[PDB]
């Protein structure tokens, strides 16, 4: 028969391996001819696999590229202005790729041009708390200095934003072996570690969900009216460039001024990690000079959108999407995910060719220009927002399938917790020592929930991936899953480097492609259940549990300030009342969902609509403060780290560093305003689960 | 049987008359005990009539009242500071009401306090073009002057906004007999004209859809966090007061300075209508002094919300709503509408008691605090926005049922044109000379469409009534209907005066209550069809026709500036393309709606959802420029006159007075941006009518 087991059994590790090889032989940088060619290939193959339609959706968006005849680099210059040390112009290419054309050299996408020259300040990971330590405790002023920061811990766009606000005139990002070289493992090509010449590419935008910098709110189509560069969203104001640790060692070794304040500031290089400013006495007249000549350029991008029409509810969409554009070869990022999507499409198409169709419509997406700011998914969702908000059931992301080989990682809305627990109990574990055991069992053992015994850890969705528009802007239930390591925001060692190749994966991560297969089963199984279950597989009671946990958490933060809560009458009573009400109403809804007349399709679809619109109810059309495209009131990307999720973000940001605000009455008034918005939104969402009339 | 005819036949003129008498014996000012008592009475009666539930929804909103022991008035003061003339402290009460307590004296709600003294400038109707004429052509400066303006033509809030921007330090509004005294008719109590002591009350806010000034975006519930007065939405900055024409004649008769520029500036009083500033030579040292002592006060208001649960689609809502609060007795406004709603509820409840239920849920609303800025409907819609935007089928308004006795007036979304034409062909005309003819026939004869032969006029929805939140904020198809005169924005002569009584209606407007009955049939018949028709009674092809008319119109405005359109490459091609596409897709959708398998409830409800969400598709979540709660891209209230609808408002406002802008490149860039937003929105709405997968 045509059930989930038939779907799952059709998935093959050997097919995923073949597809991954096929997708990783040449670079597929967004906006380049080779990435358009791959888009056309995937369009062709998805049609052959059996989808009902497969179209390209193109947009013309702002991208950024180095100047091929005017290379980016950093120098140490002496008092005469001679450049006595230069950083590399390219990463040494890996074995057998030393003749591959069009490898983009390391750069920070969207850096402005400039040639700033000055003294170096070392800022650790350039986190908000690193800058607090420098300015408030150490009394070091970054104004007009070049800051050097190690990658890791937070999104690099937040590092650059923090450096700008500190007054820096340039930023140098580098990979420290403390964060990108695991002890006892060899550098690529002999292991999975970053060599000293390796460099992490990546954009440094602060888009806050806007998509293309020139067209916030609206798709970058053929008649779009663009902002000028000066009014564009999210662009950095100071030049930025990434380097590897051989080059970093040359810039850091001469540093003087203050000692590092403690050991959490010291990486693994044989240097003092002095904060500066500038170099020790003998070299005190030498300076650092950046030379950045990259250009921003409106460029065409192509999403591939495949449709498998539903038999019963064709106007309900379950979406499986992941990106296709890569920095270089994309051996892990994104092609390990794209190969998994390809095999899922192939498996669904096999069932379709035998006469089966899912209950609801499945959409498959191959997004472009993700690496330049989630641009392809966001423009597409801007174009199709009315269809998505009235018809969108769920979005399952499909970027990198592996970032390690230890255990499963899932991040998703609470609405999908039960779905994920149930699916993983039915899947086989691929782990050594768990032969014959469920994936649920291995996952729960290796990654225990911090809160509940016998349950696995499932994280909040953060951001930095293509689910952002669907979840935080539009309010469509979203999830992601991949295999992971036993630091989660720093990336694996070869992240966004030229060394991320097919060989990396086949030799060191997943030789038998069994972890890829497991991830294909999780992502595909989730899509299958969402698109085929008669009642949508969402449990509203799980949202009630987490809402109470988040309310306790935010209350606890506020309670660090008892005097102010007294003075300004700051009560969380309304939020706890709303959460209590949500808990009560969700319980009664669950009872009706279990008990309703199962022969009545209108009550069923009424109740499926209540399930589908529950995530939608947490959207506030006015957005969060100064972040209009982050509209979900329960979850937003952290204002300090785009990759991390923050709960009750409006209240969290109102409380953050409140003791430093010059007008406490105004600051605590804003805390109270955010408590009111959150209590109202939770009650309003609860009331969508009440009897409808 | 239980069909529309049974519903319509149960409606009785004599019941409407009894209810109107019952609702108009004492004042029902918002926030007063007598209006809470009436709310409780209507709640009780709607339960007795047979509704499934009837609840009060209360909010605590900013209202405004005169100070009972410190009366508002205006003076002419001489050089010594003696007050030689004072305007009235109250309207002479009508016969038999001279002992009624709690008649609020004439005032402008939300005026700040003050006692400004200065010279008078007469500004005609205080329209944007009146101020253009004064400043640009006549070179008269209103800065630090008190302006005197006649009511009429535009909403009084726009007059006050215009006066503020001209630099005025106070505004006096008065009713000129040119606008409020029809030739050959007697003053009340002997006819329907305004006496010289009559005065029009009314708020002077500029809320732009925000609702309660202190809580924009969120319901004014028990834990709401309020803006301070200084950050409140829409409050005027200068004192304002209304007077009658006996008092106006005393203020105007002494005016000097410039002659009126032409006859359109002269009303019917025996005065020169000199523009000023100030008085003629002999009285040149006399000035005008206002004394305004009204206070703004957060006050509880009560909406009555009645539910008649649908038998088949209980999660789809058809809403019939109108206000209950009045300035004084509300003989026309709103009780002629409220009495009609009461009888409609009674008729639906009679069918319900015999075992019938409508297909979809009907909600009935008695809104409070409408007169203070549509506050009750807007707060309720803010509280329930998630339910309304996913479930709201249509909103039918029910304010005043009569404003004359000549013919029918309908204003509605194009989606309801066909519904209204069909319903009125089935109803009897109440007009003399049309005995035995349809309402459609009498209406079409008396009010011909300017565009099509054999069709009646149907206007755009403007604003200034309780449909605003549902249509312009939320995008729910809305309509209104009343009997009208053969100047439509000025109001009938006794509008918002103490003379608007039950006797006014029974003696002079509708002695046999036949026009009230006809309006009950139109409003009730519309609700019946919307709540019971298997396929929703919306015709998308009618939107396509009007979109082309509005695109031609806005193109024509731009084409007054051919040189600039060349210089800045301003093309409407994308808008016309979108409208052409909408026309094509709507035609194909109509074909499918006629042809789809009529046995398939999922295709039906899929197609009913496409019909329901079509109005919703014209909403832009970012709102219009500086007016975040006006979100519909096709229709907004005119920026110059809240009562009037404007089509393609974003482009219209970008083009308005563009020749006067100091930076034409920036101004024409904004025109192009608005063309892009409108073309995109029309295409996006069209695509909601495409096949779904
Ligand atoms: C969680 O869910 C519960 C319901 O189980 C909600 O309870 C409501 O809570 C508010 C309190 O914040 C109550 O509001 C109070 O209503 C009183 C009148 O209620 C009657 O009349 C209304 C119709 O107008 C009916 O809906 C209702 O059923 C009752 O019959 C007012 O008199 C109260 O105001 C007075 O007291 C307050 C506080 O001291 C003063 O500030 C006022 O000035 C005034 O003197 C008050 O407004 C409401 O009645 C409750 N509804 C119920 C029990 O059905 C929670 O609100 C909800 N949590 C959240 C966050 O929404
Ligand atoms: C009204 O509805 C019609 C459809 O009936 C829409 O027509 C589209 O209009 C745009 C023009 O604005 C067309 O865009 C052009 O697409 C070309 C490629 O199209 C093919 O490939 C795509 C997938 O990527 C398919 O969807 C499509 O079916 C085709 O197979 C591009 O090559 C064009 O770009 C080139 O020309 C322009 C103009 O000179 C240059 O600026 C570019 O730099 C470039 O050289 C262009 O982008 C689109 O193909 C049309 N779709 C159709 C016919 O299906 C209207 O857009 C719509 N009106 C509105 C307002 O939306
Ligand atoms: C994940 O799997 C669990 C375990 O199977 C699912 O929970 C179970 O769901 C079924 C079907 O709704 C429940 O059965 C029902 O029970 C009620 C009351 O006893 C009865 O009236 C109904 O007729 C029906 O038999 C079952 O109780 C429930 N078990 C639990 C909660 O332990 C769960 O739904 C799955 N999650 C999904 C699909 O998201
Ligand atoms: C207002 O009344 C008019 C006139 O009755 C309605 O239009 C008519 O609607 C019916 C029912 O859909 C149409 O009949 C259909 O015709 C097609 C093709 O001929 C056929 O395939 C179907 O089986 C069905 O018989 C009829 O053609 C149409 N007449 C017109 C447009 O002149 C209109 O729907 C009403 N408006 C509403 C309810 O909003
Ligand atoms: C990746 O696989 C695709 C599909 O098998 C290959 O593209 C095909 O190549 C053959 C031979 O050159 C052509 O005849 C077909 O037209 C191509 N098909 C499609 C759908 O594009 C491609 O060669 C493979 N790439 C690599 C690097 O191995
Ligand atoms: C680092 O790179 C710079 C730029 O190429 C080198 O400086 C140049 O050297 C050439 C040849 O001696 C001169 O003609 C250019 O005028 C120099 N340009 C600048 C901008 O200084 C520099 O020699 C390199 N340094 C090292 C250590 O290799
Ligand atoms: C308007 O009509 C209502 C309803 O008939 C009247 O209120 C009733 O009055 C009687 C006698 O005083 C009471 O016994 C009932 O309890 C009232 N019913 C309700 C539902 O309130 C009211 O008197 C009428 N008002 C006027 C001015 O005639
Ligand atoms: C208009 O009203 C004002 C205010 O009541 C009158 O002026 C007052 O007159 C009394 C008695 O003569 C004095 O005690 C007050 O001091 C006056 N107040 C002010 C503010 O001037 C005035 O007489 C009235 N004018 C007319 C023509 O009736
Ligand atoms: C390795 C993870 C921390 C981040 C990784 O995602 C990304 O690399 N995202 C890109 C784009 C992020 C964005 O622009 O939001 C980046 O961080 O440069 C992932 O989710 O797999
Ligand atoms: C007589 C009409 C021009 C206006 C009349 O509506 C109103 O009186 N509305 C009130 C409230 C308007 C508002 O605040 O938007 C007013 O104009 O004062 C109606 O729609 O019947
Ligand atoms: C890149 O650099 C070259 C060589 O210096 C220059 O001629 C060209 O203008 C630059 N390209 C850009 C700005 O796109
Ligand atoms: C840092 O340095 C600059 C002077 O170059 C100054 O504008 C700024 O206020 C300084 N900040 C301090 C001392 O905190
Ligand atoms: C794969 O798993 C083995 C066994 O635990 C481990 O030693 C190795 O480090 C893993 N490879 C990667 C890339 O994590
Ligand atoms: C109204 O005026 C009286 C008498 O002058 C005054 O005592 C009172 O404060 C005022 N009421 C207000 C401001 O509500
Ligand atoms: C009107 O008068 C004031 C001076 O009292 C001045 O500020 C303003 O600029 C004047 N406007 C003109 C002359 O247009
Ligand atoms: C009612 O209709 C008659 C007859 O046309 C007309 O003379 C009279 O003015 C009307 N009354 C009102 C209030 O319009
Ligand atoms: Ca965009
Ligand atoms: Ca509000
Ligand atoms: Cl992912
Ligand atoms: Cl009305
Ligand atoms: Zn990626
Ligand atoms: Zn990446
Ligand atoms: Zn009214
Ligand atoms: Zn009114």
């Amino acid at each position: 028969k045509h059930n989930m087991k038939a779907f799952l059994d059709e998935l093959k590790a050997e097919n995923i391996k073949k597809f991954l090889y096929n997708f990783t032989q040449i670079p597929h940088l967004a906006g380049t001819e080779q990435n358009f060619q791959l888009a056309k290939q995937i369009q062709s193959q998805w049609k052959e696999f059996g989808l009902d339609s497969v179209e390209l959706a193109h947009y013309d968006v702002l991208l950024s590229y180095p100047n091929k005849t005017h290379p980016n680099y950093i120098s140490i210059i002496n008092e005469d202005g001679n450049e006595i040390f230069n950083t590399s112009l390219f990463e040494p290419p890996p074995p057998g790729y030393e003749n591959v054309s069009d490898i983009v050299p390391p750069f920070s996408a969207f850096s402005p041009q400039g040639m700033p020259e000055g003294d170096l300040v070392y800022v650790n990971y350039a986190r908000t708390e690193d800058f607090f330590k420098l300015e408030r405790d150490m009394k070091i002023n970054c104004s007009g200095k070049i800051v050097i920061a190690r990658y890791g811990k937070v999104f690099r766009g937040n590092k650059v934003k923090n450096a700008q606000l500190a007054g820096a005139k340039g930023v140098i990002l580098y990979s420290d072996p403390a964060d990108y070289f695991a002890p006892g493992v060899k550098s690529y090509p002999d292991g999975w570690n970053l060599p000293g010449g390796g460099v992490q590419r990546g954009n440094i935008l602060n888009l806050n969900g806007a998509g293309d910098p020139l067209t916030p709110g609206y798709p970058a189509n053929e008649y779009a009216y663009r902002r000028g560069i000066a009014e564009a969203v999210g662009l950095p104001s100071i030049p930025v460039h990434p380097i590897g640790y051989y080059d970093a060692q040359k810039l850091l070794e001469k540093m003087g001024g203050s000692a590092p304040p403690d050991s959490s500031w010291r990486g693994s290089l044989k240097v003092p990690y002095n904060v500066g400013p500038g170099f020790t006495g003998n070299f005190s007249t030498q300076k650092v000079k950046m030379h950045i000549h990259s250009t921003n350029e409106v460029t065409r991008i192509y999403n591939v959108i495949g449709t498998l029409r539903g038999a019963v509810e064709p106007d309900r969409y379950v979406i499986l999407g992941g990106h296709r554009d890569s920095w270089v070869f994309g051996g892990i990022d994104p092609q390990s995910g794209a190969a998994v999507v390809h095999e899922i499409v192939r498996s669904f198409g096999t069932l379709k060719k035998e006469g089966w169709r899912p209950r609801r419509t499945i959409l498959f997406a191959s997004w472009d220009a993700m690496e330049f700011g989630l641009l392809g998914s966001t423009e597409w969702a801007e174009e199709n927002s009315r269809l998505l908000q009235e018809r969108g059931v769920a979005y399952i992301n499909a970027d990198s399938s592996i970032e390690g080989n230890y255990t499963l990682r899932v991040d998703c809305t609470p609405l999908m917790y039960s779905l994920v627990h149930n699916l993983t109990k039915e899947l086989k574990s691929p782990d050594e020592g768990f032969e014959g055991k469920s994936l649920y069992e291995s996952w729960t053992k290796k990654s225990p929930s911090p809160e509940f015994s016998g349950m696995p850890r499932i994280s909040k969705l953060g951001s930095g991936n293509d689910f952002e528009v669907f979840f935080q802007r539009l309010g469509i239930a979203s999830g992601r899953a991949r295999y992971t390591k036993n630091n989660k925001f720093s990336g694996y060692p070869l992240y966004h480097s030229v060394y991320e190749t097919y060989e990396l994966v086949e030799k060191f991560y997943d030789p038998m492609f069994k972890y890829h297969l497991t991830v294909a089963q999780v992502r595909g199984g989730m899509v299958f259940e969402l698109a085929n279950s008669i009642v949508l597989p969402f449990d509203c009671r799980d949202y009630a549990v987490v809402l109470r946990k988040y309310a306790d958490k935010i209350y606890s933060i506020s309670m660090k300030h008892p005097q102010e809560m007294k003075t300004y009458s700051v009560s969380f009573d309304s939020l706890f009342s709303a959460v209590k009400n949500f808990t009560e109403i969700a319980s009664k809804f669950s009872e009706r969902l279990q008990d309703f007349d199962k022969s009545n399709p209108i009550v069923l679809r009424m109740m499926n609509d209540q399930l589908m619109f529950l995530e939608r109810a947490f959207i506030d059309p006015l957005g969060l403060p100064d972040r209009p495209f982050y509209r979900h009131v329960i979850y937003a990307p952290s204002s300090h780290n785009k990759y991390a999720g923050e709960s009750f973000p409006g209240i969290y940001d109102a409380l953050f560093d409140i003791e430093s605000k010059v007008d406490p009455s105004k600051a605590w008034g804003e805390v109270k305003r955010q408590i009111y918005v959150a209590a109202f939104t939770v009650q309003a969402a609860a009331e969508t689960l009440s009897e409808v009339a």
